[PDB]
């Protein structure tokens, strides 16, 4: 069995290797890539996403999120606050301000230390979830705005045609900002790419141990629990390495930089922040090795999760017992 440990795996793809996404995904799976719930993926020197990012301070982040915590330092939950819209010009601005700046640091270790002693003292900002795409139209590899769909994958393997789309979503980040434990949509696989700025530090639980940390889950976050089955969809939960060590559950960590992708494969719990203002594009994509992944996914009906339209379908087809029960939280 490939990768045992469950390590997660770094890959150097030659321009050649670049050229078709869904064979470099497969090839990373046949060296037990998934097996630590995240990948990273070093371009090849020739590739590019655009020519530059000279002209990126004109696109709107219509609502803003104020990342406000409650907790203790190493178990707490976020809520989101929205604030009056600002550009990317603002939003930069506003991330390299005194307030809101990354702190003098020594290195990545010392910056970490930092997040996990310091983050629920502050409420950073985060442009999240906006819908659109920095690739340049003419670069043909690893554009994730020309990545095949998912619903195009559910009907060559299983024969059904159903309506949706897949597109993707930029996130424009600043130091402290934080993205909460959990899995993709239907235990999709993501992929997200770092764009320019900051770097952005990830932890992962691999996929055989997932059931271990929603178990840790319950027990840190009592009342969240009782109001639903699956409240990690409501990505709202932080638990700190410290903590997860002191409770034996298995996890990696990875500093993603700018120019690098990172893949997150089906039902490989994730977590992380930003070290300053950064901004990365990020988009669901499905294998034949998904399907499995998504027929056994657990699902929010309480009413929080709140997701796309086009998740509708992949419930709807996969899940047809869990449907009507799904639906009704949906509205
Ligand atoms: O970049 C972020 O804030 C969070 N991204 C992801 O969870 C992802 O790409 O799956
Ligand atoms: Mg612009
Ligand atoms: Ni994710
Ligand atoms: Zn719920």
């Amino acid at each position: 069995a490939q990768n045992p440990n469950c390590n997660i795996m770094i890959f150097h793809p030659t321009k050649e290797e670049f050229n078709d996404f869904d064979k470099y995904i497969a090839y990373m799976e046949s060296q037990g890539a998934h097996r630590a719930g995240l990948a990273k993926i070093i371009p090849p020197k020739e590739w590019k996403a655009r020519e530059t990012y000279d002209n990126i301070s004109e696109i709107l982040i219509a609502t803003p999120l104020q990342q406000v915590a409650s907790g203790r330092a190493g178990v707490f939950t976020q809520y989101h606050k929205k604030k009056k819209a600002m550009t990317v010009g603002e939003y930069r601005h506003l991330a390299n301000s005194k307030k809101y700046q990354t702190p003098p640091h020594q290195n990545f270790e010392d910056l970490e230390r930092k997040y996990w002693k310091n983050r629920i003292y502050n409420s950073p900002i985060y442009g999240a979830d906006i819908s659109g795409s920095l690739f340049d139209e003419n670069t043909k590899q690893w554009n994730l705005g020309h990545l095949g769909t998912i619903q195009d994958l559910l009907e060559k393997e299983c024969g059904v045609v159903i309506e949706g789309v897949n597109t993707p979503y930029l996130y424009f980040g600043m130091w402290k900002t934080t993205f909460a434990w959990h899995t993709e949509d239907m235990d999709l696989y993501s992929i997200n790419y770092l764009h320019l700025g900051e770097p952005k530090t990830w932890y992962v639980v691999p996929p055989e141990h997932g059931q271990r940390l929603e178990r840790l889950a319950r027990e840190l976050f009592p009342g969240s629990s009782r109001g639903c089955g699956a409240f990690l969809r409501h990505k709202v939960a932080l638990i700190s390495p410290t903590v997860l060590k002191e409770n034996g559950i298995p996890f990696n960590r990875i500093t993603q930089e700018a120019g690098e992708f990172m893949v997150t494969f089906p039902y490989g719990y994730h977590a992380g922040f930003n070290h300053g203002f950064n901004c990365a594009e990020a988009i669901n994509f499905a294998t034949p090795r998904w399907i499995d992944y998504g027929k056994m996914a657990s699902q929010c009906s309480c009413g929080e999760a709140r997701v796309t339209f086009s998740m509708d379908a992949f419930v709807r087809i996969l899940q047809p017992e869990r449907y009507d029960l799904w639906k009704r939280g949906q509205d």
